[PDB]
């Protein structure tokens, strides 16, 4: 079978030019143009990289934006107080702390100190709470990108067998909520039934169930986790995976393999990542209208 | 096969022995003997009773207890008026609303107005934000007691396959929260591989899911929901069901067929009720100790 191979790019256009013209009637007008604020910590490359696509898909919506650059050494202390700050600066309607980060520093609190209502990659623990009970909330942006993929792709989800390989708390965990919840909830889900595996799975088992499923989704982390043999003919399978290999970029997903058993496949580069950022675009221009 | 019935009562019994042990020497020391408020609206006779339940196990162990009754009329106002009076006061360990509350009243905003340290049904978003970031919290007794259920029986969990039928956010998420999460967080969890099933999902998918469980979970309140053509021979099978048919109480499980495939199965009455109740009891004694 020959996939049709989606593209995260062309995508990710469609909504930035959404974004856009919702921006430009809002400032036309008179009101206030958004403003995010990213604090970068540190020196890795990679991080430098997303925090740049991050920043230029601002500037080409029309949002104005500020990096933060801190040093690996500064303290739990220092940070909280220039959140609080970013916090009470009412030209600031999106704040985010891009990790990870050093190991002297504990990520949870971090996050925790960020203004709920300012959270745009909707990590603070009440948004967290709020997304489990299916209500009103911040969503995570590449969980967020996935769910986009599939519906504006047309692909159904009710009724449907869905397998997450991965169960990380900002992109595993949050994409198996979405898909398996309520589409009759404050926040709607896509009422799929949905298999969570992770590092404990056996292979033998998590291939049992991938067998079965309308949708795969890996957000593990490990080239090559899934192969043609894995896939039912005609499945989705959306792939999360970003990993550096000896020097070279490839996702979780065996493309050129299940190129030729899925009925849809995202690449890597170009699928999900350029998703990730258009969705934070939209969660910055619900922070600045005040909506939520 | 025989399955072995597991006794949730004799369980419960141990439970409660451990509990009473640790209250009677803090009392004895000279401490404040525990104490567990329960608001009560309305004239519901299952609501009744199960509040019964609660305020004897409560006696047996030593801990304090007061039932507060309401009428069906009561307003929003009047209701959150008093939360704020028992919140206030230090005598007062545990506090909890037993639901279903009347159609004019919002049971979110009720649970989010009970202080999150004497929130021993786990249900404000804080501890659900918590528990679903597996960091110390509150958890729901029906679920933790399912839990204790696999545990105290010697059954297996990381690795293994495991089907919840129901995804309520008071029952079947959490019991899937705490089943597919990592050994090795602040709040373990039990590193099982979890098929999360609903109303949407069709009875040929639950089956195809539920002959590859080591554990089946069933909390859909659907009576014969699970027959023994859709477990696997060996397989521990929890009713969590509680079904009132013309009149009689079921569970989900149809008991008589599956007794005779799977390796261990719970009944109704007599299962996880039992387990309820004294998970209850362990959530008040860690909220007058303050260790959380
Ligand atoms: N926009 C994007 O595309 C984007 C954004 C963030 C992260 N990612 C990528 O997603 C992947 C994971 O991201 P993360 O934030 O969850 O990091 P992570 O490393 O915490 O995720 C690893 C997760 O995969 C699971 N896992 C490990 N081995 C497995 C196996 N053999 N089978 C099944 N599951 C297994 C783990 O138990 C864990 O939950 C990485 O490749 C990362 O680069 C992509
Ligand atoms: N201690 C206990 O034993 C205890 C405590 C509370 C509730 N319960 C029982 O648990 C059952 C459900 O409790 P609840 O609080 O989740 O109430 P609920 O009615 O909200 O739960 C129904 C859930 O089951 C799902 N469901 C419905 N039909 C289904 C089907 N055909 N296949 C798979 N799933 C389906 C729904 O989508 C929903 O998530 C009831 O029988 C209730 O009496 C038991
Ligand atoms: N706070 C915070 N920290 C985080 N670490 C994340 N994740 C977080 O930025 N991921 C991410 C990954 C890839 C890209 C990306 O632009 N990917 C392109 C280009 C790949 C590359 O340059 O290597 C692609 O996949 O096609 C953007 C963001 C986040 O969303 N919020
Ligand atoms: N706030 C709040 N509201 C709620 N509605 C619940 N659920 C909530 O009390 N369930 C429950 C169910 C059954 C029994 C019980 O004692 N069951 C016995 C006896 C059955 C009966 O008397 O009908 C058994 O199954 O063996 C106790 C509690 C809760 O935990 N917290």
């Amino acid at each position: 079978m020959e996939a049709v191979v989606i593209s995260g790019r062309k995508l990710a256009q469609q909504i930035k030019q959404e974004v856009r013209q919702e921006v430009e009637e809002w400032v036309a007008s008179g009101n206030k143009r958004p403003h995010l604020s990213v604090i970068l910590v540190g020196e890795n490359p990679a991080s430098h990289s997303y925090v740049l696509n991050k920043t230029r898909a601002a500037a080409v919506v029309g949002i104005n934006s500020e990096t933060i650059m801190k040093p690996a050494s500064i303290s739990e202390e220092e940070l909280l107080n220039l959140i609080n700050k970013l916090n009470n600066d009412d030209n600031v309607d999106g704040l985010l702390v891009q990790l990870p980060l050093p190991e002297h520093i504990d990520e949870r609190r971090i996050c925790n100190a960020v203004s709920p209502d300012k959270d745009v990659d909707g990590f603070h623990v009440i948004n967290v709470g709020r997304m489990c009970l299916d209500q009103y909330s911040m969503l995570p942006a590449t969980p967020w990108g996935v769910w986009e993929i599939i519906k504006r792709t047309g692909i159904p989800t009710l009724g449907k067998n869905v397998v997450v390989a991965g169960r990380s708390k900002n992109v595993g965990m949050p994409i198996a909520m979405l898909l398996h919840t309520d589409g009759a909830h404050e926040r709607p889900g896509g009422d799929a039934t949905v298999t969570i595996s992770h590092r404990y799975t056996p292979k033998e088992q998590l291939k049992k169930h991938t067998i079965l499923a309308d949708i795969v989704i890996s957000a593990a982390g490990i080239p090559n986790l899934i192969t043609a043999d894995m896939i039912k003919e005609g499945a989705a399978v959306i792939d999360v995976g970003i990993n550096r290999v000896h020097p070279k970029l490839v996702g979780d997903v065996d493309f050129e393999g299940v190129r030729q058993k899925a009925g849809y496949i995202t690449p890597v580069p170009g699928g999900v990542g350029p998703m990730t950022v258009a969705m934070l675009m939209k969660n910055t221009i619900i922070a600045a209208k005040k909506v939520l």
